[PDB]
């Protein structure tokens, strides 16, 4: 069965989450640094998420985690406390099949429940999948910061999208 | 005669008072809680260790404003991008202090090989927006209702200048 179970992340999910995360760093422009992490790193990340009351959702298919989404602080200090910047990652062999849409729709509902006012996505301008994903859930384009990032001697642009809850 | 120079430890009390005045009273900084001197001490020390300038404008021997920049975002991908702030003392407003600080800070940024400067401005602040525009900043876009202060929502406009 391809049907997904959507639920909160447990420590048992960490190896899956680690592999999805490291693959996204190394192979995509989803994260603008090249830093690979380890299991202990993600363990701390998860603990700090739970402690801070930020959710981490996973999509599970045939017993295997095939994607996850979370959000955290957009910018430091009180002024921005009701704005959160989100993350979503689908396993590299499972993309284009609606897992992303499912995870984002649910994360949006969690954020509403937890009184988030604005969800923010910072997206590389050429990330067509992410742009389509967010547009499908009612995110609107705010604008683009040109050449603010860099890969491999190549300047990247950052598009912001937002959804007021 | 405004003198523009690098900040010292001696300047921290004046820097603290201008920073806390903005926090306490205006929409220019979206923190609510004031900071202490040790906090500004650590801030300045990290600025200097990281090679990010802190410039002060001095007139008749007193600090009447300052400007600095720092990381726009944490990811090393953004290392060549810096977000800047310019602060003028409220009793010293309207005399070219903002324009002069911003101009020298731009020179310091090129000198240090910054690629892009970013300003995050409260979107209704037409004066701050004009000031940045007059030095070649272009509007990127507005994040609506992303801030809150004093019981109201605030919109953040990003402007940029590629150096
Ligand atoms: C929020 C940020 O910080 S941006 C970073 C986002 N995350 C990443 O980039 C990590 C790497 N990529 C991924 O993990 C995934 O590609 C995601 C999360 C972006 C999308 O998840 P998926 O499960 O592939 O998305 P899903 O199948 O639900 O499709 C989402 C939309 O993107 C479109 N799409 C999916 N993949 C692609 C692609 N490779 N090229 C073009 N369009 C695509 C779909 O057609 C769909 O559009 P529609 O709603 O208009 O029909
Ligand atoms: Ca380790
Ligand atoms: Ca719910
Ligand atoms: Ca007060
Ligand atoms: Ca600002
Ligand atoms: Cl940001």
């Amino acid at each position: 069965s391809m049907t997904l179970l959507i639920r909160h992340a447990t420590e048992a999910d960490l190896p899956a989450l680690l592999a999805i995360y490291n693959d996204a760093v190394e192979n995509t422009l989803a994260i603008w640094n090249e830093t690979l992490v380890d299991l202990e790193n993600r363990h701390q990340w998860l603990e700090n998420r739970n402690r801070d009351g930020f959710p981490v959702l996973v999509a599970e298919r045939e017993g295997q985690v095939v994607g996850y989404a979370s959000y955290g602080p957009f910018r430091p200090f009180e002024g921005f406390r009701h704005s959160s910047e989100l993350s979503v990652y689908v396993a590299s062999n499972a993309r284009g099949g609606g897992i992303g849409r499912t995870l984002l729709a649910e994360l949006i509902e969690e954020a509403r429940e937890r009184k988030v006012h604005v969800l923010i996505a910072g997206i590389e301008a050429g990330n067509a999948a992410s742009i389509a994903l967010h547009r499908s859930q009612g995110f609107e384009e705010c604008g683009t910061l040109k050449q603010v990032g860099q890969k491999f001697g190549r300047w990247l642009d950052l598009l912001f999208m937002q959804k007021i809850l």
